């Protein structure tokens, strides 16, 4: 099981090739579509996908309209936006239930919490690893450059 059995649609609203990741590590956050901090969990986001790029690896950033709880100027980044979806309810994608029920917020239910909450992703595209919106660059590292060599020779 891995996420690459899961089929989602990219911004321009055409299906992604979500298996060109295969064989790498990959995070995945949930961002705002609309207005969003972009302070924290934008500019870990954005280190990381600079920092480690070029290795292999990517962040995939899905909108979500979820935790507003029509605004600002419609999030942009320079790692791949993906369509709107929900992450939590009837409608959330399977990938994201896939994910959530593979790492659960302990109790939570498992939903989604948080806008820049993420998961990491192993070279076989098994999430590894779920983080909070505050997690450091750092913490992001101690489970990440294990995984930038697969975990394994
Ligand atoms: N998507």
């Amino acid at each position: 099981k891995s996420i690459y059995e899961f089929q989602v649609n990219a911004a321009d609203g055409k299906p992604y090739d979500l298996s060109q990741h295969k064989g790498h590590p990959l995070l995945i956050y949930n961002v705002a579509s609309r207005c969003g901090y972009t302070k924290g969990g934008y500019e870990t986001a954005t280190t990381l996908y600079n920092k480690y790029k070029g290795q292999g690896f990517t962040v995939l950033a899905f909108p979500c309209n979820q935790f507003a709880g029509f605004a600002c100027t419609r999030f942009k980044a320079d790692f791949p936006i993906m369509a709107k979806i929900d992450v939590n309810g009837s409608k959330a994608h399977p990938l994201y239930e896939f994910m959530k029920a593979t790492i659960p917020g302990l109790f939570g239910t498992k939903a989604i919490k948080w806008n820049f909450t993420s998961f990491l992703i192993d070279r076989h595209g098994v999430p590894v690893e779920r983080f909070s919106p505050g997690a450091s660059v750092e913490d992001i590292e101690k489970k990440l450059l294990p995984l930038l060599g697969g975990a394994r020779i």
